[PDB]
């Protein structure tokens, strides 16, 4: 079904956000894993998978709307050197993606692409979750201190 | 453990190949899926996952050797417009990756990084499999003709 | 038990046929497998195993009759370059083996080696089956055409 | 994938070794079985199957590398007349095959055919096992004497 | 159904062989059992049962063909005094029975009694097995020596 | 099978490394266990078992190659007095063993002892793992501080 | 708990005996295994494990008593060249260890270290078992002769 050009454009831009998140989250995960912070690797890895599911959704939708998914262009990854900096980088990235999602959702509604909109709201809800997780971790680091925070990631949570 | 700089370099270059394959294979998969060629989507999707496993291996190894995995730079994706062109593109990409693997493996051996080498040979064996699959599909297209080939992908293989 | 010399001779000659069939059928099988004609590989492989069972029977019988099984001499393999030629080669080979079996069976009967004869009739019945399979495939190729025939082998039969 | 001509050549030569072993081992097995040395038949039969698996590996690889597997030419079988002579013959044959494998493995490495090399090392490890088994049996014959050795093969080992 | 007189005659003669074998084998079995050669008792007992099955077959067939089964006349039993002599006696008896079976089978064929013939060939195949067993045991006695042979029968084979 | 003298020499030297590791790791394990650092005892004990498996491999291979395994000579154990010093000692020992393994692997390859080489690469991969574990623990001690590190070992990891 | 110095000394000396036994028994085991004497390898391997359990007991006890377990010093291994010599060597070693155990046990009692003593008596009981096994095997070799003895080890005992 021929979709609206600007919707497909937004979809590609959002897809673009997803696949920077996928890489940044995945590298972060395996950095944590290397440092033996087993728990941060499990969670951050899981978020990489979430982002993939998002990307898959955009791709299938763009294709359905008869546009060309663009996986060529990759945004700036901002990879940290320590736990805080890296969590803080994921948060800024989540926040930027959420801004773009808000914009796209409003636009989809006004050209009547309600199913694209419905898909994007589900995704936004997921993002809002990722944001909540990051914010809480970052505050915990400050509340309990870095050393205790680190000790608390050595063991995977059941 | 501090690894050899040129090994890490090769590892990053190989990682780079993996993540172009991941994207190209994934987009291809969902293109097939859209066209209703269910079987090509299953197989090509599976190869995307294989490539991810490869990437994960490089990342963990680079990190272990204390280098910086580079997920920033993305090579040229060559996406086709029809089944043949797209399979043919995956094949040229596999072949180029195999060339790089051969060089890296020989180099790892000469600096005594036998476990990197052992990892890369396992990967090369997987690639050689992907190559075999592509070659066979491409020949089948020619042997049975395009129409029959297409009909043969409509149904997922049990 | 000392057997009749000419029976043992026939048994060795028949054994000889078996082990050309074993090789030709096995190579054929893996040629098909390579070309992705999964179904022809399953069937032709199974016929290789049948031929092995036959060879085993001759060997044990020759040894029982106190002769020397001869696995040294190998007849001409005629390996094809395409499906038809290769099936057609297996058929001519089956037919020649059947001719030899008929001659041996009659001879066994006239020197009273009824159990060798009984073994050879069971084997001949198997051959007659292999012959039937080849004949049917070759006719199917002509009835439905080569392209359709080929498409029909891509998937293993449950 | 077009392989290196001399690798394919080595592969065919190695295949050639396999299929002499297959025959010699199989005939040996059924000779033992006839003599009621049940245990030597089980083991030697199993080694025949191993050799077949090896042959299958070469054939599929040669075909993959786009060469022609040669099952026409059969080397000299050296079949013994008694247990020792026959075991001793299998050992010399294993040793010759191991020499050829060493040479091929080194050559594969230098033309960068690492997956052929990897396959051949797995095979060589198997051969080294067959060699170990033969050596031990031959020494046991000498340590316990022939009569006791023979009595020890009457019953299949659980 | 009225059968051919000479077939019934052969059937009775063959029946006659069976029931000498039944007795000789059974006595042999229990002689071994007494001497504690548990394994020879199991095997030889089993052969007694086989012979009974044979006798049963003849009796039912003779009766079906409307002749009178003759269980009155019993041939010469040749019972040994030691393992070898006794095995050797069973072998000569098997060989004589096989000679008679060959004659009868040929005769049945020429008067068109194909089902009697078919029954007799099945039986002959069984005899040929009994013969193989005896021959192998007798050779084992010579290969490993009498003392080792005897020790090897003390324990029933699982 | 007569192996190459210098390979057997390397094998003995490597065996020698294994059995110092076995002792040092085992003593370390039970020191931790005494101090109530349950988790370090589980891990370090497991590494002792790994080293044993390694030693077993060398011994069987040396014997197979017809050399004499030397378990007489024992290197310097360097046992620590506190967690860090002891982990740090295991690390230096792992690193030295890895150096020797690299030397031996290269040598095996050049005398064509590919199966010894294949065994040693598997082992080296294991060592590389032990090294990774030590490095991570040592860094964790520094990141979270000694007190928190210690508290984190009181409980065995599920 | 601070233990008595001379008890710890005895404990280390006894530990010392254990770990020579561990090595000698293990090498012996794998020598038998190589020669195909499967049964002697199983038993002798099991005795190596027993000795390890003993060593573990000493180490934990020494540590508990606050002494330093000494795994540095290794006594003379006396490795045989044939089954008898090797069994005979294990026996002399067991006997010497038993002498040391008797002295230590008496000493523990007189300084009131009853739990060390209780541990050592359990161990002595195990040794006495190992001694019984060796003595019986050595006598069996003489009673049945070497050839029969050897044949009797070819098969693992269920
Ligand atoms: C380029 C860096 C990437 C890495 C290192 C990576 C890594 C991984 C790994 C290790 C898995 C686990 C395989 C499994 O068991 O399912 C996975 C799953 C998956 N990946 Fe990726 N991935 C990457 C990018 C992508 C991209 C670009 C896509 C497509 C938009 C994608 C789509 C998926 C999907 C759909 C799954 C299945 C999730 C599940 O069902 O568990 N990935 N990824
Ligand atoms: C020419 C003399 C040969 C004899 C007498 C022989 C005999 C046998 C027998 C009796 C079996 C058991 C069937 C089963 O249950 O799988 C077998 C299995 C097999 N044979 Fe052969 N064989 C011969 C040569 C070959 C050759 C030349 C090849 C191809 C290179 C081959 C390939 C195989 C394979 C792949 C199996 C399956 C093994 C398994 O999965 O158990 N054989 N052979
Ligand atoms: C004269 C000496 C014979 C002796 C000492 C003997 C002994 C035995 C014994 C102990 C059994 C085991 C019973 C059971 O559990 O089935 C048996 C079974 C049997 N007997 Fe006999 N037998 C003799 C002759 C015969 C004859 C002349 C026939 C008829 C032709 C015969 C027919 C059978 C049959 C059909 C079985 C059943 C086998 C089975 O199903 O296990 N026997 N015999
Ligand atoms: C140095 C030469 C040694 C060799 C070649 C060796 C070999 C082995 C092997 C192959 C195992 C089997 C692993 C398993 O499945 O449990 C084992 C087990 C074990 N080893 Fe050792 N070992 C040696 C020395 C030691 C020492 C010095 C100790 C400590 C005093 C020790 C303590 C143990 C323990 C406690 C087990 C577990 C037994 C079980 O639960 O099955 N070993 N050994
Ligand atoms: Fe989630
Ligand atoms: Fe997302
Ligand atoms: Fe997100
Ligand atoms: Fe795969
Ligand atoms: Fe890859
Ligand atoms: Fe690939
Ligand atoms: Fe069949
Ligand atoms: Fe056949
Ligand atoms: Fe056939
Ligand atoms: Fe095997
Ligand atoms: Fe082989
Ligand atoms: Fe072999
Ligand atoms: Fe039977
Ligand atoms: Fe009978
Ligand atoms: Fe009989
Ligand atoms: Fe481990
Ligand atoms: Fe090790
Ligand atoms: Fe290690
Ligand atoms: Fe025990
Ligand atoms: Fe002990
Ligand atoms: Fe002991």
């Amino acid at each position: 079904m021929k979709g609206d050009t600007k919707v497909i454009n937004y979809l590609n831009k959002l897809l673009g956000n997803e696949l920077v998140a996928i890489n940044q989250y995945f590298l972060h995960a395996r950095m944590f894993k290397n440092w033996g912070l087993k728990r941060l690797n499990d969670v951050e890895y899981h978020e990489s998978i979430d982002e993939m599911k998002h990307a898959d959704r955009y791709i299938e939708r763009i294709l359905f709307l008869e546009g060309l998914p663009n996986l060529q262009d990759l945004g700036k990854l901002n990879i940290g050197e320590d736990v805080e900096e890296m969590l803080r980088s994921d948060l800024a990235l989540e926040l930027d993606g959420a801004k773009n999602l808000r914009e796209a959702i409003g636009y989809a509604d006004s050209v009547h692409d309600y199913v694209s909109r419905d898909m994007m709201i589900e995704i936004l809800r997921d993002e809002e979750g990722h944001i909540d997780w990051l914010e809480t971790e970052l505050d915990l680091i400050q509340k309990m201190g870095l050393q205790n925070y680190l000790q608390a990631q050595i063991r995977e949570e059941g």
